[PDB]
């Protein structure tokens, strides 16, 4: 693996909020685990987790990039996406988004997140990478509770192709 994030050693590493939203390692709830990260007071659909990955990763390559996920409130069932933050040229002013999985998850059960992903090359200018969870979009006026509610992720992982 280039990558892995299991959580058992209670670390928060590098996981970071996308604003106002909060992210815990919890434990006595994960995925075949006894520890994951939760993120709660979300209040816009693209709170999640976050971490930084393209210096795990060589530019240009094409990797495989997998997560589990499990939500145990509110709906019957809600979509949750793995998706990427790029930044180029250090511009942190315009950033970039794209999904690379999707998955219906019903409430209370760990569902698997993955996709094979591009690395933008070297000529790019690409400066960050960075992989996060989230709900589908919608705007901040239209958001409602099931769009935000809390979720965990675990056992996240990246691999060569
Ligand atoms: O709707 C496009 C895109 O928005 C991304 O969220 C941005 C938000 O749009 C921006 O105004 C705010 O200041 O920062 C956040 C990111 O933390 C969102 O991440 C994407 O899922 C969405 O496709
Ligand atoms: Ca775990």
């Amino acid at each position: 693996a280039l990558f892995k994030a299991d959580f058992e050693d209670g670390n928060i590493g590098n996981w970071r909020a996308r604003g106002t939203e909060k992210l815990e390692v919890v434990s006595g709830i994960g995925h075949n685990s006894n520890r994951s990260l939760k993120t709660s007071s979300r209040s816009e659909t693209y709170h999640g987790p976050l971490v930084e990955v393209l210096p795990y990763l060589q530019k240009g390559s094409t990797v495989h990039i997998s997560f589990w996920a499990m939500y145990d409130e509110g709906p019957a069932t809600q979509v949750i996406n793995g998706s990427l933050e790029k930044e180029f040229n250090r511009d942190t002013a315009n950033l970039e988004y794209a999904m690379f999985a999707s998955t219906t998850l019903n409430k209370g059960q760990w569902k698997k997140i993955e996709a094979d992903i591009i690395v933008p090359a070297e000529s790019t200018g690409i400066s960050g990478l960075r992989m996060y969870a989230e709900t589908p979009w919608k705007q901040s006026s239209e958001v409602t509770e099931t769009d935000t509610i809390p979720f965990y992720v675990d056992d996240v992982q990246i691999t060569a192709t």
